[PDB]
């Protein structure tokens, strides 16, 4: 379909550009694995700390699940910006 | 000096927590290498395209150096948020 | 070349999806025109105010060129996020 | 009440400045309509895909509702920054 | 344990640097108090307005709890960036 | 002129709402003073370190002026979001 040629901003890309975009994506998958690992650590920390009210309150005050979510969003939009720097669409 | 114990929010950390923070940092160094690589690609692209006004205008309109900078800032603040999710400082 | 099929995350798209992505892009071009208009207003404001030190200091303290730049970056990354919500790449 | 004169940062505005602020707001309402349209598309996509587990998993992995929400927040804060570039409050 | 010396990026800090970091943190606690105050105002506003459908719809359309949450996240990441400007870790 | 009534989104405000907005602004001026203080510290640090190439390279690698600028932008947009949570404009 060459669907991309139907989207505004399309630019033809070299293999080097594609490889660089794929590299950002592969590095991102390593961050995704790391984030899943941190999330499992947090789930365990909470489970172990059940019934310890002071530690449950400490975890709630630290808001680690929220901070992990912020980090995930920043990593992903950062990847998107690096890829746009490579792909260089001809649109605003 | 135990300087960190002089900073508000200090919490004692386990080795697992330190290892996880170091992992985020090591993955970040891979992104830093990737960003330096993209930046060199851009420098070459501009050099090759000197005197080709239409392509110099295309590069200026795509603003790839700006987009790369945005991506770097997002990757770094994302790392900071994941590390805070691990370290869990006891402060706002 | 079907270059996009060489990029990780590729998904086939319907015409409706392409139309929606093009609509975001067209609305973005209206914002780009608006931002260029505001930038010209600022250039005039500064020119008129040359030699009026108090008003030059007021403009420098308000930092309108910086705020306009922040707005441009937010509009553009917002467009990128809406387009990802439509295109739904199969990658992190 | 002239309530705005009770808020720090107040600056008197010209009609041109008000018109420009209203234009950003009107362009924003077009983006709000577009975002509502994308949200309805997503609701349909999910409904059609109910019982197709592989496609429900694809949608959940793509997180399009989250990405649309990120785009909405960026469009709105971008509007706020362009308006501050026009209005130029005399405060930090 | 000198745990911080086990984290990459560690740099020794002066008392002035620690005092400056503590000041950012103390100013942050004032913002946290302010945000809690605004949140209580919103809870009251909603309670008073129960049964007034037009005003409940106005509040839902204004999304003040969402905007307050965005402000909290920006204040906190801003604090983190100022503290990094002071602490100057030797890592990406 | 009641200029604000000419801007879309206008809502009448109570004195409590105005006081809360002014409080955010006053707390912001304390952050602005703190940021100016950190900026002066950085200027001194650089001056003292002139001719010490290793320390000049350390400062350049830490990018503290950039991080301080990021923090300033986050503090200011955070203030803007808290104020919108108070003022609750009737527009997107
Ligand atoms: N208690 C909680 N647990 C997990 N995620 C949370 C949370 N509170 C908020 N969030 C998430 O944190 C980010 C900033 O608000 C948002 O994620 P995004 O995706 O980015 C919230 O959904
Ligand atoms: N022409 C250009 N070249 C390189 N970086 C640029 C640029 N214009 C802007 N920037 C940088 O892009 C980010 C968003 O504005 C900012 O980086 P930070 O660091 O994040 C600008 O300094
Ligand atoms: N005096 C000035 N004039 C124009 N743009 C400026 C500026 N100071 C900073 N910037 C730009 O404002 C954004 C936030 O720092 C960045 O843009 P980006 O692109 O996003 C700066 O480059
Ligand atoms: N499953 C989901 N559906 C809709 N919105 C979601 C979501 N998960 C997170 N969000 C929203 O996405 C933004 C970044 O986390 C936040 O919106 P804001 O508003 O910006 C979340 O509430
Ligand atoms: N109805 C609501 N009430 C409170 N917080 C909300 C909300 N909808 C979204 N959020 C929160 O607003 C930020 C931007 O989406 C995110 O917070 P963070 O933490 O940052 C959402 O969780
Ligand atoms: N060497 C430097 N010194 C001071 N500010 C810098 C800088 N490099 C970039 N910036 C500024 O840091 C923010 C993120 O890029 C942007 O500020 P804003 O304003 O936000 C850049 O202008």
């Amino acid at each position: 379909d060459n669907q991309h040629k139907k989207i505004k901003g399309y630019r033809d890309l070299s293999q080097e550009e594609i490889d660089m975009m794929n590299r950002v994506k592969e590095l991102g998958s390593q961050f995704e694995k790391l984030i899943q690992d941190v999330s499992d650590h947090l789930r365990g920390q909470y489970n172990a700390s059940l019934h310890n009210r002071d530690e449950i309150t400490r975890i709630a005050n630290a808001e680690p699940g929220r901070w992990l979510a912020i980090g995930k969003t920043d990593i992903q939009t950062g990847m998107m910006a690096i890829i746009r720097a490579i792909a260089q669409p001809d649109s605003f």
